[PDB]
């Protein structure tokens, strides 16, 4: 069912000991706070923040598409205002959802607002949104694993992976 | 020095999660088994444990505030005819997991059982049946590990207990 | 497209203050919970139509497959436990998103339950106590029915057709 | 504990705007959407549609608070190239109603104006509201969707107390 293995458990949590450090550089009087949308990078955030060497707090969101605009399940259960905010996304490529989360949130005036992600796509030049933080720059292909799914199965897994068209 | 005393290490809860995944991956072994936890004490733990356990799993979130309590994010999907597996990270009182665990029967599953981190002693009141427990724990207000003071002490890897200064 | 009309305003709006009167004789105050938003315009109305004083808890719903399950969107903002529950639905077939949120409510532990709707249809697993009219299995559009949005705004109740 | 505004006065006036906005939204096959937050108004929505003559189409939204609000429930369509009325109970100090504006033109309507019942003095905030129903003191005040602390909205009139 896995194709092939695109990056390992290892080298995954060999990248995001580099980011945690990385992130809590720049960040080094109140808790950075990490922004996610279910569900995708739960794994991805759960082991960021252990990473970043400075005291951080989690916030989760859950959006749904209309069928560039999404549709607010779940909003934040804090206010923004003042507060150092990185979103945290798992897969960016074609993404107006970025585009659209970084505005709504921008609004809620945070004192500062930053993207990181663990993975960006060749097609991520086509979306309006600067990141500052990048895990790896992968192919277009469709892969899973480490929080990403296909019909919300193999999230569970520990590598990132192809899937075999089936 | 807002922590006085250290509860359980990293690698103790680590080893202990092994065991766990272990134990639960050798008792359901025949769709996929489905964990099911509610925003956000747990959300640490629960992504420790399924790439812990040997068997496929999904993920499934369910925000709640109190007034017995209110459903802020429901599920994204029926659980009619799933392997329920509920994942909390500390009972004591437990009176929302009591209704939580009714609300999903209700939704008629093909099982149900719950897994939690911590357990303190207060447990025994509550009528909830506990297939899984990590560790049993005095009646201290601990934090860490998804833990948390006012929103605080979530990243850290370790379990503690709280100074009295805080 | 409303191929003709079989209930208006004045019928309707008739009706639904003698069912006020039902409900003041047979009930602090009293909690109208309506599922939205087909029944949002009978609930406005008959909450006026009742002289002993009610109130309003909405409850927004989104669905799954379909055969009762239920997926919440807003519900309740306040408990219900030890209090005066009157569920105000619009119409009611053979589909069971009536007892899902009566079973859902019975959970809560109100005082009293009880439902009520203003069209029935026949099809029929609640205790249903106040019905308002008895139609056919027919289409049913108007006064916050709607098809795909639409025929919500109308004062009266036409019937499509296909 | 006072008499505000009578239900004539009320039925009245609301028939006299349904007026004004039916030949004012007269190209598109889509229909004027009816736009509102609970609780408050949700009584003026039923009324106010059917006094205005041209079709129209309703949308509700729950809001908490911490004008910085949070949505409980959201809008269950996009209302992109869409012709909205936000329609308010009473608009008064909070910035609740700017907010709505801010966060609903950013999903680019067609157009988009506001319609209130009752206007407090001190609502000169931000953007202009389109229609006014009655322009209210300022003092506290119950009855038709209003409420203190949840009740009093059964009224079909509005009274002070
Ligand atoms: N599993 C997986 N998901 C992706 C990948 N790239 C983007 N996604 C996410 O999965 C979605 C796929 O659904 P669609 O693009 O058809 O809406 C994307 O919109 C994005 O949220 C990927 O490489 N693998
Ligand atoms: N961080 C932390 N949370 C706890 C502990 N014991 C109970 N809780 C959580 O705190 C909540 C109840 O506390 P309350 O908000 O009523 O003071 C429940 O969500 C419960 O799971 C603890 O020892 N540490
Ligand atoms: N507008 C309208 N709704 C109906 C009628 N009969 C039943 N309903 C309700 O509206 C649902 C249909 O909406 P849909 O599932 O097509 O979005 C039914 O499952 C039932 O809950 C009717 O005659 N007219
Ligand atoms: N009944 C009534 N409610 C009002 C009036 N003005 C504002 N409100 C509502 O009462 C709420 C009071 O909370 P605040 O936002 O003022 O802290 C307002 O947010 C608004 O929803 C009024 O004149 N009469
Ligand atoms: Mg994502
Ligand atoms: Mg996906
Ligand atoms: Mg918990
Ligand atoms: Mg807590
Ligand atoms: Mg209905
Ligand atoms: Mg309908
Ligand atoms: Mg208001
Ligand atoms: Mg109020």
């Amino acid at each position: 069912d896995i194709k092939s293995v695109l990056l390992t458990a290892e080298q995954i949590q060999a990248r995001i000991a580099e980011l945690g450090e990385q992130i809590g550089n720049d960040y080094r009087g109140q808790d950075l706070l990490l922004i996610t949308v279910l569900k995708g990078a739960v794994l991805f955030v759960t082991d960021l923040a252990r990473a970043i060497p400075v005291p951080t707090q989690f916030e989760f969101m859950a959006v749904s598409s209309y069928g560039g605009v999404v549709r607010i399940l779940k909003d934040l259960d804090r206010d923004i205002h003042g507060r150092d905010v990185l979103i945290v996304e798992d897969v960016v490529d074609s993404g107006l959802t970025l585009s659209w989360l970084s505005r709504n949130l921008t609004s809620r005036n945070p004192r500062s607002l930053r993207v990181c992600t663990l993975l960006r796509k060749p097609d991520a030049v086509h979306a309006n949104v600067e990141i500052a933080y990048v895990g790896f720059d992968i192919p277009n292909d469709f892969v899973v694993g480490y929080g990403l799914d296909y019909d919300e199965r193999y999230r569970d897994l520990s590598y990132i992976g192809t899937l075999d068209p089936r």
